[PDB]
């Protein structure tokens, strides 16, 4: 096929996407040998769904797993009715999701299992896929005259010809796995045919990050988790926690082979050791460099100019609450905290009123990173560890490492039950989790 494999896409049609997705264990060739993976579509990654705004979306879901599972629309700003985290479909059962794609939205979203105490394994086995939504903006010719990729970003760990299964200490650090991925493949060759590149960023890994950085070049931010910055930016390196996403436009400077890297990152995973009597936690330290594709630049690179603009951000209403949330780690238990509680579905944390503006102040007093995620309603990071935003977009998920404190401010959109978690899914799994209900 393409020298660069990507997810299949399906597209809605005349306004209209229906599709019987099954989730299903499913034997496949994955980096040169032979595993069963648990799938959407008998493929991994699952279908690339592509959409327009006002388009509805009809998936019918049937689970062929031995468990229950779900299904959550991740970063995508509709009904917690609809994108129901608390449903469960059993083994054999199916169920329908349908909704319309909000009318002010574009970007690179995703889908995958949200089953409390059950997320960790089911999407590092393989159960997960994008969502893209097309935007008017993809006609101006800054970008339609790009070479489009969506690049899928996700490790694996292989084990009898299965995904390895988790360990306690998978459990406290998040799994990683040996294999680092791009749409599934080993280390793809992306043999470019035009000068820039627009690329679709999607970190859909249990815990791993990517700190991003192409050899030679610069990365123009052009979009965040859930929308288009206000112009392009700037970035010598992108780092992308579990859940985020990003899209850049690169520009290939000259002819040549380059690597695209994920660099070394210490997101404070520990291990065990036991030097004269002791049997404590050591950090592991920064992960090693990983190369994540061959990037071959065309003869005689010419790259389109930048655009100069791309989606003005919305001017929030002045906020009417601000909450504080704290984050903490209990490492030898594997147990994990907001303000000092575990999630509990019965129990509402939070209690706030759509369409008010809230600021959030997300505190983090573990040793690790961890990546705060939000359902239902994206926000805007106003800044994070005392250092200002260098940009406006909407985001649905915020790194925060040791110590640090993020302030976003959150628009509450639909009404409704839902929640908050850090998405290190292990941690997730574990409790690091809250319910918002919005009236
Ligand atoms: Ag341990
Ligand atoms: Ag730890
Ligand atoms: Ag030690
Ligand atoms: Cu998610
Ligand atoms: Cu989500
Ligand atoms: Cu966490
Ligand atoms: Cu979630
Ligand atoms: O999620």
């Amino acid at each position: 096929g393409p020298s660069f494999p990507e997810p299949k896409v399906v597209r809605s049609q005349g306004g209209l996407l229906s599709l019987k997705l099954s989730a299903t264990p499913t034997p496949l060739a994955i980096a040169g040998q032979r595993a069963t993976l648990l799938t959407y579509g008998g493929s991994f990654p699952g279908p690339t769904l592509r959409v327009r705004p006002r388009d509805t979306v009809r998936l019918t879901l049937e689970n062929r797993l031995p468990e229950p599972t779900n299904l959550h629309w991740h970063g995508l700003p509709i009904s917690p009715k609809v994108d129901d985290p608390f449903l469960e479909i059993p083994p054999g059962e199916s169920w329908t999701y349908e909704f319309t794609v909000p009318k002010e939205l574009a970007g690179t979203f995703w889908y995958h299992p949200h089953l409390h105490g059950r997320v960790a394994p089911q999407l590092f086995a393989g159960l997960l896929g994008a969502l893209v939504v097309e935007s008017s903006l993809d006609a101006i010719p800054e970008l339609r005259e790009a070479e489009e990729h969506l690049l899928v970003l996700k490790d694996l760990a292989l084990q009898g010809g299965r995904p390895a299964p988790h360990t306690p200490m998978d459990w406290m650090n998040g799994k990683e796995g040996d294999l680092v991925l791009v749409n599934g493949a080993l280390r793809p060759t992306l043999v470019a045919q035009k000068a820039t590149l627009r690329l679709r960023l999607l970190n859909a890994s249990n815990a791993r990050y990517y700190r991003l950085a192409l050899q030679d070049h610069p990365l123009y931010l052009i979009a965040a988790d859930g929308g288009f910055l206000e112009e392009p930016l700037e970035v010598s390196e992108l780092l992308l926690a579990p859940g985020e996403r990003a899209e850049v436009l690169v520009r290939l400077r000259k002819e040549g082979r380059f690597l695209l890297q994920a660099l070394p990152y210490d997101r404070g995973a520990m291990g065990m050791m036991d030097m004269g009597g002791m049997a404590h936690a050591m950090p592991q330290g920064p992960s090693r460099p990983e190369t994540l594709l061959y990037l071959i630049a065309p003869k005689n690179p010419k790259p389109l100019p930048l655009p100069k603009a791309l989606s003005p951000f919305p001017t929030l209403p002045a906020p009417v609450v601000t909450r504080r949330l704290v984050l903490t780690e209990d490492m030898m238990a594997a147990r994990f905290f907001i303000n000092g509680q575990v999630f509990d579905h019965r129990r509402v944390d939070l209690k706030g009123q759509a369409q008010t503006v809230e600021v959030w102040e997300v505190e983090n007093q573990g040793d690790m990173d961890h990546p705060f995620h939000l359902h239902v309603h994206p926000f805007q990071v106003l800044s994070v560890g005392g250092r200002p935003f260098p940009y406006r977009a909407w985001k649905d998920v915020v790194n925060l490492k040791a110590g640090e404190v993020a302030r976003l401010l959150v628009p509450l959109r639909e009404k409704g039950r839902t929640v908050f978690h850090c998405h290190i899914v292990e941690h997730e799994d574990r409790g690091m989790m809250g319910v918002l209900e919005v009236g």
